[PDB]
């Protein structure tokens, strides 16, 4: 039916993450940023926007500029706690397609796609049937690290929560989870 659409999650990979050789916090490296164009997908034509909702903890707040991605200028990002003493991370959302911003996470909610819906709540995307989303995640060091491979467990950054100009779809409050995929980091001298 028209407003059946389901929901996909979208997720980096720890793997990704080149090796670490070592002021804080710090940046130390970039996963490789993902695109999935049907976070939402499955219904018929409407006009849509996307809302990030973080679920970790917020531990700080870094500058930074992804060398992925649409990003001239840096951006304020909140740390996030992953539950690894010494880390923590940094996301980075935008839409689907390539032109669109990279969207800095510092807040408790915000519109990756359109990002003008951030200032304008009558904003959608132009009308699709389907809404994707890319993903961009930084790993930063807290602390000095020990040397060695350090455990990243897999973790939900949070959700993306699906709105639309029509009353029905907007109604459903679809959600797609954001995913930390672990693994393992390497830290040299």
């Amino acid at each position: 039916g028209p407003d059946d659409y389901v929901p996909s999650q979208i997720a980096v990979n720890t793997s990704t993450l080149p090796g670490v050789v070592i002021t804080y916090p710090r940046v130390i490296g970039e996963l490789a940023g993902t695109s999935n164009q049907y976070v939402f997908n499955g219904g018929a034509i409407a006009l849509m926007r996307g809302k990030f909702t973080p679920a970790l903890p917020k531990i700080g707040s870094i500058t930074y500029t992804f060398h992925q991605g649409n990003s001239r200028d840096s951006s304020d990002f909140d740390i996030y706690d992953i539950g690894v003493s010494g880390l923590g991370i940094i996301i980075g959302m935008a839409g689907y397609w390539p032109a669109t911003p990279l969207v800095p996470i510092n807040s408790s909610g915000i519109y990756i796609d359109p990002v003008g819906a951030n200032t304008n709540p009558n904003t959608y995307n132009g009308a699709t049937a389907s809404f994707g989303a890319r993903l961009f995640v930084a790993f930063v060091a807290t602390g000095r690290l020990p040397n060695g491979y350090i455990t990243i467990p897999t973790r939900q950054l949070g959700t993306i929560l699906l709105e639309a100009k029509r009353t029905s779809l907007n109604n459903k409050g679809l959600t797609a989870p954001v995913m930390l995929n672990g693994g393992r980091i390497q830290v040299q001298s």
